[PDB]
């Protein structure tokens, strides 16, 4: 219980009042209309309206210098380091309020409703807000479901948001970062089962290799990971919108990839088993791997397999 909670509390409340009853928030509100997060939907997430400017959050909320601090450091202000001139960090936005397990605002994100760049802003690292730790809408999927089976982890704000207006309400997403060892520790204590999915671009597929190294020191027995892969320009908020639920669901059941299919095929492409130096070559990169997954029949399993591909045994795979 720090300052900061009730800054970006009031913070909050400021930005969604302004989506209901703001000079600018046709716009805004058009945004929302034009994907059916109207009431429900915005009202489970919050959905608010930074207004445009440098300072309308400030002169809203004011404070003296150390209530000024505290406003920079929830990250609610940018703060120049050299000139001290300071200012709202999200201006002219779609308002995104991230919730921590007890449901307390800890920071936000915000979708560019002008031409100013970056179209979504992060908050920065705050006391209260750990990118690392925290899923956008882990808090949101525990309300609608107290017994959830397969969280789904995605890549955006609006992935989670759109996925939810379609009835696929277990959707969580890593806030422009690398899935960490925390995020996946989280996860399992919620649910056996956890569904990656990744944008059809290089940083979905650099994003997947990172998530299974996050995934495999913790991989206890019984557990399920799967990594579905959508096809090239598409992320989950385009295609759910274009398909729709029940399609989105087809999608997964057909496509999504065992985590240990994705292990071996991604390591058979950089070490083909076909010859002797590629086996060892195959069992030199996966071993070290495999040596870290928890679940002793899991790793007796993955050691089987590689066992079976490249003809090597454990004393032969410990001596590699």
């Amino acid at each position: 219980d720090s300052p900061l909670y009730p800054l970006l509390s009031a913070a909050a409340e400021f930005y969604k009042q302004a989506l209901k009853s703001h000079p600018a928030r046709k716009a805004a509100v058009n945004y929302l209309k034009g994907r059916g997060l109207t009431g429900e939907i915005a009202r489970d997430f919050g959905l608010g309206f930074a207004p445009p400017g440098w300072d309308n959050l400030l002169k809203h909320l004011g404070g003296d210098n150390l209530q000024l601090k505290a406003m920079l450091d929830a990250g609610l202000l940018v703060e120049n380091s050299d000139t001290g001139k300071r200012y709202d960090r999200f201006r002219d936005r779609v308002m995104f309020p991230i919730r921590d397990s007890r449901g307390r605002i800890i920071a936000f994100g915000g979708r560019v409703l002008g031409d100013d760049k970056p179209k979504y802003l992060n908050s920065p690292e705050t006391p209260v807000f750990h990118k690392g730790q925290e899923l956008y809408g882990l808090y949101e999927a525990r309300q609608k479901n107290r017994d959830l089976d397969e969280i789904m982890v995605v890549e955006g704000y609006m992935d989670v948001i759109a996925l939810a207006q379609q009835g696929i309400r277990n959707a969580v997403a890593t806030l422009g970062t690398a899935t960490s060892e925390e995020h996946i520790k989280r996860l399992f204590r919620l649910v056996p089962s956890i569904l990656f999915c990744f944008d059809g671009d290089q940083a979905g597929r650099k994003a997947a290799w990172r998530a299974l190294e996050s995934v495999l020191p913790n991989l206890q027995d019984g557990k399920r990971v799967r990594f579905l892969f959508l096809p090239e320009g598409e992320d989950p908020d385009s295609l759910v919108r274009a398909e729709g639920e029940d399609a989105f669901r087809a999608r997964i059941t057909q496509q999504a990839q065992p985590l240990a299919e994705y292990f071996f095929q991604q390591l058979m492409l950089e070490a083909d088993p076909a010859t002797l130096e590629g086996k060892a070559h195959l069992a030199t990169l996966a071993a070290p791997l495999l040596e870290k997954i928890p679940g002793n029949n899991l790793r007796l399993l993955m050691r089987q397999r590689l066992s079976e591909i490249t003809g090597l045994s454990g004393e032969n795979i410990g001596q590699l």
